[PDB]
């Protein structure tokens, strides 16, 4: 019979194994004084629902184009208003059936006009420096190709095809190819025209290619430069200047230079060069720098070095996967202002004009291949393209140009061949031909454990333990002897550690302890650097983040995307505050006597001498004394003892009992660098003398007894009850135990140890943690002082269907002035729910006041929030911030705010003050209900409701990572136990 | 210290472990010529919401009554607006701490004034026939007493505290108390005065107690009578007339009746008898009847019976526990109308008015104590009171009240200890004193398997393999050689089975073939007979049933509470229509030949002399022949051949090949009985003359080629996607396989066989086959028959992330008139995910048109729906249906509407009609998508859109038992495999 389908011709391209077609050979990206022209700008765009009904109406031509719109160029085009971004995690929006594509697979036609001036002819190229998935490209009605490698760079000659003036440049752009199989990164789904266009003149006795070569003798000193240049994939005669080396070369041959001075993260020196033929000349920065690896160690400049590291994806909230110039730029500056120096690009290649801001700033980069098959996972790898020969030649050709684009910079110190697509013997491929091609950078890939055909082993989100077991070497055997071998003598490096997802990471404390101590561990990059947020202006024009199922997705993975150190628009999470504190590069800890501070200089390559080392003694008062300490400088990785003045530790004797006051040493920037101004904080640490014990108030006041309401100084209750309802006149209108908070985004994962497969939450809610119920037993006034008396109420805690309980006793007492409240928790029954040991979040009371609290004061640690794994960055001092400020605006709401380690609290209530003290405490302060909390899924859903909720923590658990990797470690988990602590409460005007 | 808390007092009675104090001595409910006043009517009430804040104002007696406004009594107050009906299953909606109480305790204070004449002194009594859960009663303000026991009676003598003329009746309520731990029945909590008040004068020399003992001698057809009477717990001179058998004797001492007619459900024969002392006559209703184990047999009067039975809960949409008595009247015809033969009352003693009317319509009655403590099971049983010894006066107390007053009735067989209560010393105890007490009934209660202390084996839910292996008495051995004797010797009752919630039930079928060839199986219980629906009025004024969690509670257990054989208001579901057919008493099996039917009358006592047998042929242009048939009586458990008149197999000799015509036999009822009227079908047989296939169209007419479209007869097709848009004019907007339907409650239950532990609807989730995707492979015309065409359109059908999928190819043919349509599946692919196989709800299409369909008819089963588990009351015939009667009103709204065993079907949408032939296929229609009917909760979120969605499927999965019980049975699943079928299509005006 007759063939009658439309568009097979279009879907067969789409469904092709190969790379595109009609390209010129993969090369570096180059500054040349080449002549060029950018076309991007507003061009013409039509969008059709699949190949079958894509017009094939000439459009090419620009001629009655019908049904076309404008559209800025690079742009991802679902961010425009043309479909819906789109996010998954892992699975994949389409059936897995490669090399097919499904039959809704949105098709953009793009089209723009230019004109060509006499400068580029006779000799010129397009370049097109990323189409997300599929191009085909089209001058002037002539094909010159197709383009498959999303992030990746595509040149075609267009010599006999560009005319003089005007010409018409046209692309279909395909969203779903065979290329998507190879591109399941977990982010969101967005087709376009991303990066540069760019028209460039090709004159003749040019350069098309150069390779730079520049190494480093750490003991001789001396750089070892060779730079080759080529046109046409031929070596060619060429001229190498680097005025501030007083060097001239040819192109070509290897020389030794005496003396330079070599390129690292921490110092990033890079010579200005340039290499140059008849018709062209290209500029160059050089940073000399040599990679070995040596006694199983990532070895720099003959260093081992320590990686600070964040994965770094590429988006824009309102813009998809166009990162304007200067966003890039404040995100680098910020990532050095927080002690970061290292980048993993996952998981492709970024935009060219990264690497010479990376070069410049200062990171180490593991520079990665766009490759991916996750979804292949799920059904036992089968049909996996990594390990299909008939993806050889598509998966060696993403590699070629990835390693072709930026072979010549600094900063990259690994080449990665992908992210989670298993094993395979294309893989094997792309790393022979990197070998090959590049031996001067090692090579990266997680995805075979076996390690065969890498040079380091690494791993994502390891715990803590198996880190250890790494560093010292003694990890298990892999059953093939010469595999485990060679992988024994390699370094290990986390790809991806600490999930940042919601409120966290935990346990980064006890990852970066192994790091300082094992020479094998190289360190590890963060997941991830960013949230994909994508900006949404709701009915009253509230912007708020969108994530995964807000855009009308028939599956996602909901906020999985947003799991960053920063928000999409990169305002710092308290994680990344945390975090700076962390990797810190010196370690500064202060004499409890104040006579000085031991200084470790943690760094790889630099002394201190950048640094201001400045110290401050502050208590309630203020600033008592303060200033600069002249410190020799230290060398990398040694250490010393730096004496204060004598007038600090002479404060510290003379400090009367029980005053708090916190010396404070920091480390700042002398100078302003190319990252941040002088004053900038790298490091600090601190002593504190700690306030004494509240003493509580002398219960002299009695109890007043009436029908319905029982008076005991400032203090009122329900007689019914037990509970207060107001103290000095600030409406109490509940106060109860607390076990259970609003879960965290890793309280929604599974922890993939034990028998127990609920996460946390699930385990909570089962038990009724969120919907405790408390029975009176009895109320009791007592004897205290001189007539007064004290209140004790007796009570216990449960919830509906549980046997178990808590049997909680509150025993009031005051002077007048202070309030004294003792509070005893004692286990009743069994904690076992469903089979499995119940876990508490907290052991803490609630106080839900009738009145709005404007101001929050402590002294404790700030000025964000802590927990017990985390909270690094939060320092003691003295605290005060606008209630809202006090809140976290993760994306989806969820339990946040807590200030671990408080000794004292003031809430303003209008025009009086609620202070508590006592023994260290955990503080928050909220507009609206834990329940209202935990119902919230973006946050217009939290709304005020004129209370105040109060929480004051004997007890905290940790945070964790169990969104991905290690849940909360041992020592920060809560089990239910007895308790007892006392507070005083004081109310003024 | 001095003790402050408020209402200590009250909360201390509350959690009382005992029985009631000051009540008389329990006893039967009897009608009696004493004076009686009932107090039922307008009460005052006030609500408060705990025991520490319910006033103590004097309110007892009626003066200055503050806060008091109109209730009716009976009533359950919640059904009127003082707070809301709760609904829990197992779970407790308070903390498990017996004996106490939550702090929000509903206390509901009674109030009413009434004028006692002389009649009533100087003896009376106050009577109260139920108060859940606590009752505290004054009288003019002199306490009387307590209740205990929700729905036990309770009197107390108000002799010397009842005044002449003008009398305040006074009680207090509490919804929970210490006796709520043994009161957690699967239902609504719901407190309140909810059955009669009355006063009832006690004259001198009257009676108090009667018990009734009426045995039957199957052998010598005597009557064996003794009546009992006593005043004050002692025998007293009275005299027992019964004048339709010439009897007058003393109470005291037992007669021979030399014949009597036996009682039984079949045949309720009653005899009115009085018995009288000098100040009290009382009236009874005395039905002659034994019943015996014997054989391992449960045996009534001589035989073996076959329970047919419900478990009755007493529920009313509007007002809570109080069912009107002309509902109780209507449901039991309705039960009668429907086969069943026998009412368990769970799980408490119904209303005192059941009794009666069981007698008189004739009901086995396993009446059932209030007792259950399932509560306590998740706690391992630990503190359930049922083996606490402090609770054994107060479990006997409850099991002495039950059994005191309904001990006269011969509708009772069995006494039942109570529901889901463990095991335990204190049941011991209830089964000894209710032996002792009453040994003419055997004791029943399921939640002892060893059966220690009763006289049945009992079980719920067990699986038909498990009750044929328990019928031939080769169930496992218990460990204790003696107590296993025991059991084996015991006939064995299954107290709840085949769940009835939601669609379904499936397998009731399978367990009625046991039930028939096993004498050991006493039959079974279906749960249950009602939904426990509460009515409630939207915004709009539109009426639906709401069910838990529709109320503001906390914790609930949703539509559970909805898993009726009809609904609340009696609407039957199509469950109850088909176990009707399944229960029926008398067995039709007619001839192929039509020349008779094999009738087996499947009754224990009755013979069929009271039904007419009638015989009907029915074709497609109606009724041919018909008529009645004498029969002579079949006695019970045998079979006769009856043969039909030589008209009706000479009609079907001279039936032309391929049309369609059905034989029906029925057996009405031949007169008007006490529960329905003549004609009243009770049983019926059919053989079907099926016609013939539908001979496919020529194909003649070709394929016409356009850009755009493909034109075949009156078939439109989209040349994109290869579907058709429009047949004869109707649009069509999809077409499509479909693999998956809305789950069902039974769907969302977990199967509890297999290492799968995900409801079906999760397993068919996480599969996708709620969201398949369809590519297109390719589109071919292929030469017909004279210059004809057919066209081919291959597909292949999958889901995102997934590997696994079908190939569909749909070939079309006409010759112009009607469309023919032939569907081949093919698995590609294993069908695995998550590592289990994948089931399938279906193999079929979906038609989804644009335009509304307004009647339905078919050819097939009907009229109600068919799945391959159920169905068995759909019988064949040709049915027209209005759209909408096509659906079924389940609460959650789920799949059904189902009519498997469709040979044609017609469609009307506006002006023309859609015909449907081909090979049996199952026929739905529907004016909303699955995904909306998935999605909605009730039936207000159901919305018609203007288009009509048509299911046509080749195969079904059965809908089974698993919301509680079986899942679907082996031979009704579906396994993916491969398939192929034939449709014709066919419009017209
Ligand atoms: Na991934
Ligand atoms: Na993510
Ligand atoms: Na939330
Ligand atoms: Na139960
Ligand atoms: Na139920
Ligand atoms: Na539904």
């Amino acid at each position: 019979g007759r063939s009658l389908e439309l568009g097979a011709a279009d879907i067969q391209d789409l469904e092709s194994f190969e790379a595109g077609r009609g390209a010129l050979p993969a090369r570096a990206y180059l500054q040349s004084d080449a002549p060029r022209l950018s076309l991007n700008g507003e061009w013409q765009f039509r969008l059709s629902p699949g190949s079958r009904v894509a017009p094939d109406d000439g459009w090419q031509l620009g001629e009655a184009l019908n049904g076309f719109e404008s559209l800025p160029v690079p742009s991802s085009w679902p961010m425009h208003g043309h479909g819906a971004p789109a996010y998954t995690n892992v699975q994949f929006p389409f059936a897995v059936e490669p090399p097919h594509v499904p039959e809704a697979n949105p098709i953009g036609d793009h089209l723009v006009v230019f004109e060509a001036g006499p400068e580029f002819f006779p000799h010129a190229l397009l370049r097109f420096d990323g189409i997300e998935s599929a191009g085909t490209v089209w001058l002037n009605g002539v094909e010159l190709g197709t383009t498959r490698g999303s992030r990746l760079a595509h040149e075609f000659d267009v010599s006999g095809i560009l005319e003089q003036g005007e010409n018409t440049l046209a692309v279909r752009v395909a969203q779903f190819s065979a290329a998507s199989y190879v591109e399941d990164q977990d982010m969101w789904w967005l087709p376009g025209i991303f990066r540069d266009v760019t028209l460039q003149a090709r004159p003749a006795a040019g350069i098309d290619d150069v390779f730079v070569h520049a190494g480093y003798d750490h003991i001789t000193g001396e750089g070892i430069l060779k730079v080759e240049a080529s046109r046409g994939g031929q070596a060619i005669d060429a001229v190498v200047r680097v005025p501030e080396l007083a060097l001239e070369l040819a192109a070509g041959t290897e020389v030794r230079v005496p003396a330079v001075e070599p390129w690292s993260a921490e110092v990033p020196k890079l010579y200005e060069a340039a290499v140059s033929a008849a018709g062209e000349s290209v500029a160059l920065q050089i940073g000399f720098r040599s990679i070995a690896i040596e006694d199983a160690q990532f070895k720099v400049n003959g260093r081992r070095i320590l990686l600070r590291g964040v994965n770094r994806h590429e988006h824009h909230p309102r813009l998809g996967r166009v990162v304007p110039r200067d966003v890039v730029e404040a995100e680098l500056r910020l990532m050095k202002q927080h002690n970061i120096n290292a980048i993993r690009t996952s998981h492709y290649p970024p935009h060219p004009q990264f690497l010479a801001l990376a070069d410049q700033l200062g990171f180490y980069v593991v520079l990665e291949c766009d490759l991916e098959t996750h979804g292949f996972e799920s059904a036992g790898w089968a049909q996996n393209p990594s390990d299909d020969p008939q993806w050889e030649d598509a998966l060696v050709d993403r590699m070629r140009r990835t390693v072709e684009r930026d072979k010549n910079h600094a900063s990259v110190v690994m080449w990665s061949l992908g992210n989670e697509a298993g094993t395979g013997r294309n893989l094997a491929a792309m790393s022979r031909w990197t070998k090959d091609r590049d031996p001067s950078r090692p090579i990266h890939y997680e995805g075979d454990w076996s390690s065969e055909h890498v040079d380091v082993y690494s791993r994502m989100y390891a715990s803590q333990a198996e880190t250890a077991l790494i560093g010292q070497g003694i990890e298990p055997a892999l059953n093939d002897a010469a595999l485990d071998a060679r992988r024994r003598a390699m370094p290990f490096v986390l790809c991806q550690y600490v999930h940042a997802m919601g409120n966290g990471p935990g346990g980064m404390s006890e990852y970066q302890a192994l790091f300082e101590k094992y020479p094998r561990l190289m360190g590890g990059f963060v997941w991830e650097w960013l949230e994909h947020g994508i900006t949404v202006s709701t009915a009253d024009g509230v912007d708020h983040y969108g994530y995964g199922g807000d855009f009308g997705e028939e599956v996602h993975d909901g906020n999985f995307v947003t799991d960053g150190l920063v928000d999409a628009d990169r305002r710092p999470r308290p994680g990344l505050l945390d975090f700076k504190k962390v990797i810190e590069p010196l370690r500064i800890d202060v004499a409890r006597d104040w006579t000085g501070f031991t200084l470790r200089n943690g760094q790889d390559f630099a002394d201190t001498s950048a640094f201001s080392f400045r110290y401050e003694v502050e208590a309630d008062g203020g600033a008592l004394d303060g200033g600069t300490v002249d410190v020799a400088p230290v060398a990398p990785q040694s250490e010393t003892v730096v004496e204060l003045p004598g007038s600090v530790a002479a404060l510290a004797a003379g400090l009367s009992d029980g005053r708090p006051a916190v010396l404070t040493v920091r480390a700042v920037l002398g100078a302003d660098s190319a990252w941040a101004d002088a004053g900038h904080e790298v490091a600090w640490g601190q002593s504190v003398r700690e306030p004494g014990a509240p003493v509580p108030p002398a219960p002299v006041e009695p109890v007043q007894v009436q029908d319905s309401e029982l008076t005991l100084g400032p203090v009122v209750f329900s007689r019914a009850t037990g509970m207060p309802t107001s103290i000095g006149g600030v409406p109490v209108e509940k106060l109860g135990l607390t076990l259970w908070w609003a879960p965290t985004d890793n309280d929604l994962g599974r922890e993939w140890g034990g028998a127990d497969e609920r996460p946390l939450a699930t385990q909570w809610k089962d038990a009724g943690l969120n919907r405790l119920h408390t029975r009176l037993l009895g109320i009791s006034a007592n004897p205290g002082q001189d007539g007064g008396e004290t209140l004790t109420v007796r009570t216990r805690v449960s919830a509906a269907d549980k046997q178990y309980g808590v049997l909680v006793d509150y025993t009031w007492s005051t002077d007048g002035e202070t309030v004294g409240l003792r509070t005893q928790v004692r286990r009743d029954g069994t904690w076992v729910n469903r089979g499995f040991e119940v876990e508490w979040a907290r052991i803490g009371l609630e106080f839900v006041l009738g009145e709005e609290t404007e101001l929050v004061s402590w002294f404790g640690q700030g000025p964000h929030q802590s927990y017990p794994d985390t909270g690094q960055g939060a320092r003691a001092g003295w605290f005060s911030l606008p209630l809202a400020k006090m809140d976290v605006e993760y994306v989806r709401p969820q339990e946040c705010g807590a200030r671990s380690g408080s000794r004292s609290a003031a809430l303003q209530l209008g025009g009086r003050t609620l202070e508590i003290c006592g023994d260290p405490f955990a503080l928050t302060v909220r507009p609206y209900s834990q329940d209202v909390l935990d119902a919230a899924a973006h946050r217009p859903d939290l709304k005020a409701d004129g209370r105040t909720y109060l929480y004051v923590d004997h007890a905290l658990r940790g945070v964790g990572t169990a969104a991905c990797g290690p849940g909360v470690l041992e020592q920060y988990r809560l089990k239910p136990r007895d308790a007892d602590f006392i507070l005083t409460l004081k109310v003024r005007s």
